[PDB]
Parts: structure tokens; C-alpha cells; sequence
């Protein structure tokens, strides 16, 4: 069955089987006055693969602007008279709304890149490189090596795991709600909704275990005592390997847009909670 | 300090400052008929230290048994007309309740051990050893090395990180609520309430990124598609270094009881949700 809702103030509630008639979300809490259209949501949906099933805004937008009421989303499944991009669509469409709002309001920029596929690691990050290749890889000299590895596993009936880093930049200080709703805790919660995820870490993450107590190197990954620092938010996740020519070697790279979406959803929620706690 | 509640059906709500008058919790959802007394809670409280302040049960127990009504817990702070074990007390007391219930009902066994302090790692696990030393260490040949490392770092005035593994055994299959309240997701959420945690992983965890695709080797750590497998639940967390003879080189080992508590709280919650969902 389902726990089909996430968030306290920015709340997303969903339903829909991948094989069922369609998929739906109700998104609460988005302030009035955000420019929004179907296109703004499709753009992020269509980033899962880099004419597919089209999202429709059913409510909450009048004359191209959010009204402040609950926003209803629908995808009608054109299953032609079990691909799990349909299981991820409402999350990504809803994250898109949170992204667009956080970008306009604060200039928050949320972006993910694959740092590792199996035994190949990316060693350096160039944000202009991540859309040029189909791995979301920021290291233009690792792309060939990732491609060779994918070519290699495709041949031999196997698949590999991955590790993604997601960053949220320009996030105001103060967001998060200790004891139980720390920003890191809700992040980890949200990331762990993505299917093959086996770990989440913030900042230096598991390395920390072997550390001893570098200037402003953001060891905390932008969260301290469960509340945003002001620094960039760094989150990493590890996705496990996944079970005609099915061209399936590393599905985990295609999780980048949804990990971006989940981080946006959590930040949007905590934005609103922080605001509610300040008037 | 607004997020003072956790759980949907097994719900724990807390309050209290460390130099306020006292600390409180209200714990909802525990069925009637569990044998329970202050002592059962103190035992777990006093495990934070491998004269002192005593938890009191205010409601929800009659003639030594839970009634099924909300259980109120109080600790009056005897400040003596400087320790942070106070902000962790209500979580551990309440986890103790979830623990006892899950042990009597299903024989569930939730235990944690420190696998790593800084540059020292434990190899072997012997549950009998873990209470014999003050590191919750399961390797009797590592205890000396952990003691040496810690003795040094206190005299040097340096702190080190740690890594804990928490296991939940004999957990029934079926528990957890995808999409957004998967068991692993609520585990991670809960573990990250513990201050100093920078990562949570389930099963093989971050190793998974470097893997390629008997089966009963818990690669998944007892959770598959966000729901319990029947296998042992394996969770690891990494705690960062902190910063008269009260210098805390690795305060992270003392997190073992609270990580046990948090895992108990989440399991208890998902037990009840699972029960509610079956008609």
C-alpha cells in the first residue's frame, strides 16, 4: 500500500500505479505569485532521460501565476492500447515547483552530479560539463571511462552501483527543526525514498569516522546542529546495482533529477517553517 | 526548538531545556498489557555511561502494566540549586518502551556496537564483549587499541570520530510505508536526530556504489523496496569529532544507546502502522 504524503507546510500528496490510469499529486503551501506552467514541470520530468507522458496542472494557477491554493497535478498514462520513471514523476514535477520558487526568492541552486559508477570515479567538477554527457558527470575526462564501463557491462549481462552528490547553493542560514526535524534528518529521509539508495551522508559524511578534531572547507556540508549554515549544502547518496537488448547498466545516474527534486521539496518545506517561526 | 515530536502511531512528543526545571515526554500508541516500570527506563538511561537524575512515569501504567493511554514521563533536573545527556534522556526512555514491547511481542533484539574510533577499527563481533568495556566494542582484541587511542587523544586534547553499527534482529517482514515513509527512510531520519551524525547507511551502504550485479547475505541490511525482509536490520552511522577530567575525545561511543533507542522508536511506529493497515 502507501505512505503517500511528505512535508508539514510544503506538502506533497500522491497516488497512481505505473500501470494504472494515471498519476496525481496535490501540492500544498506554495505562496501566490510564482510564475508557473506545465512546461516548467515537463523540463525537469524530461531530464530523467538525457512524445513522453505529459503533466497537466489541474488547479492552483490562475493566469500563469500560483494562486496560493493547492496545486493539483495529473499525468494520464498512455500505456499504449513496467517502467519506473512513472513511479518518480510526481516527485520530480513537485520538486520543480519548489526549485523554481527557491531560485527566484533566494537564488538557491540545486544541482546533482554522478561522482562514481562502479570502479570509475570522477575527480573534478565542471558544472558546464554535466549536461554535455548522459552520466551527469562533471569530469569531462571521466566521461569516456564511464562510457567504456557502461559499454563493458552492457556486453556481459551486468550492472553497477553509483554515487551521486547533490548540492544546494545560496541556502539561507537558519533552516531546520531540531530535535526530530533537523534539516539533515529530513534530507536523509527524503533521499531514502529513491529506490536503490543504501546510504545518505552530509558534508564529509562517512570519512568523518576516521577524522580527528583546512579553512572554510565545509566539513559539515552546510548543516550544523541540524540547521543550515549559510554554506553550500552537500549531500551524497549511494545507489545499489539494479536488475531484446535491454540497455540497463547504470540506472542510478538517472536518479540525479529526483535527488535534486527531493532536496528542493525538503528545503521548500523548511523555508516555510522558518518563516512561520519568525513573524 | 520546534520539532518536538516523532512518529505517526507510536508518537513521542518532548520538551525541556537542559537547565530548565525538567524534561518531559508524552508517548502515544503503546498497547495495553506491557509490564513497565521506572526501572525498565532507568536501565537504558544509565547505559549512556558505561546521583543520577531519575525518570518518573506519570501516566499510562496501572499495577505495573501499560493501560493503552498516553504515557507521561518526567525528569526533574536536580541542577544542584555540566552535561548534555539531558537532551537525549526522553528519547532513550521512550525507546526503552518500544524496545521492551518489541522484545516481548516478537523477540526483536536491537543492539549497537562501535566498529571504529578514529584510525582504530574493530574486526570481530562478540555480543558478550560489548558490555565488558566502555566503548561498546565487540572485539576484545580492539578494546586495548581503542583504550590506547583514547588515552592519547585526551592528553593531546584531540577528538576523533566514530562509526556505530546498530542491528535489529527477528524483525517481521512487511514493515514500512513507501513512497515517503519507507522503513529505511524513517530509520535515517531518526538516526540523524543524534547530534554529530554525518551519514546513515543500510546494509552494505556506501560500498554499494562500487559494486556490480547465498542471496541471504544481507546486502540490503534487512530492507527491500523500503519494507522489512525478515532478515536482520543493519544500520551504520558515522559521528564526527567534537570540540576537571571531563574532556570527551570520542563522545560518539556514548551514542550507541540512543541509536538503539531511535531504531526501536521507528520499528515500534511501523509495527503499529502495519497492524492498522491489515484488515
Amino acid at each position: 500500500m502507501a505512505g503517500n504524503s511528505i512535508g508539514q507546510l510544503f506538502r506533497v500528496t500522491t497516488c497512481g500505479e505505473s500501470h494504472g490510469v494515471g498519476l496525481m499529486a496535490i501540492v500544498d503551501g506554495v505562496p501566490p505569485g510564482l510564475a508557473l506552467t506545465e512546461e516548467d514541470l515537463q523540463k525537469d520530468l524530461d531530464r530523467r532521460k538525457p512524445e513522453p507522458d505529459q503533466v497537466e496542472i489541474i488547479s492552483g494557477v490562475f493566469e500563469g501565476k500560483t494562486t496560493g491554493t493547492p496545486i493539483g497535478l495529473l499525468i494520464r498514462n498512455t500505456d499504449q492500447k513496467r517502467s519506473s520513471a512513472r513511479e518518480t514523476a510526481m516527485r520530480v514535477a513537485a520538486g520543480a515547483i519548489a526549485k523554481k520558487y527557491l531560485a527566484e526568492k533566494f537564488g538557491v541552486l540545486i544541482r546533482g552530479h554522478v561522482t562514481q559508477i562502479g570502479n570509475e570515479v570522477a575527480e573534478k567538477l565542471d558544472w558546464n560539463e554535466v549536461p554535455n554527457n548522459p552520466f551527469f558527470c562533471g569530469d569531462v575526462d571521466a566521461v569516456p571511462r564511464f562510457e567504456a564501463l557502461v559499454t563493458s557491462l552492457r556486453e556481459q549481462g551486468t550492472s553497477c552501483g553509483a554515487k551521486l552528490e547533490i548540492l544546494a547553493e545560496k541556502v539561507p542560514v537558519g533552516w531546520g527543526e531540531p530535535v526530530f526535524d533537523r534539516l539533515d534528518a529530513d534530507i536523509a529521509h527524503a533521499m531514502m525514498s529513491i529506490n536503490a539508495v543504501k546510504g545518505v551522508e552530509i558534508g564529509d559524511g562517512f570519512a568523518v569516522a576516521g577524522q580527528f578534531g583546512g579553512f572554510l572547507a565545509n566539513h559539515a556540508g552546510g548543516i550544523l546542529g541540524g540547521i543550515s549554515s549559510g554554506q553550500t549544502i552537500r549531500v551524497a547518496i549511494a545507489l545499489k546495482p539494479t536488475a531484446k537488448g535491454r540497455h540497463d547498466p547504470c540506472v542510478g545516474v538517472r536518479a540525479t533529477p529526483i535527488a535534486e527534486a527531493m532536496l528542493a521539496i525538503v528545503l521548500m518545506d523548511h523555508f516555510l517553517r522558518h518563516r512561520a517561526q519568525n513573524a
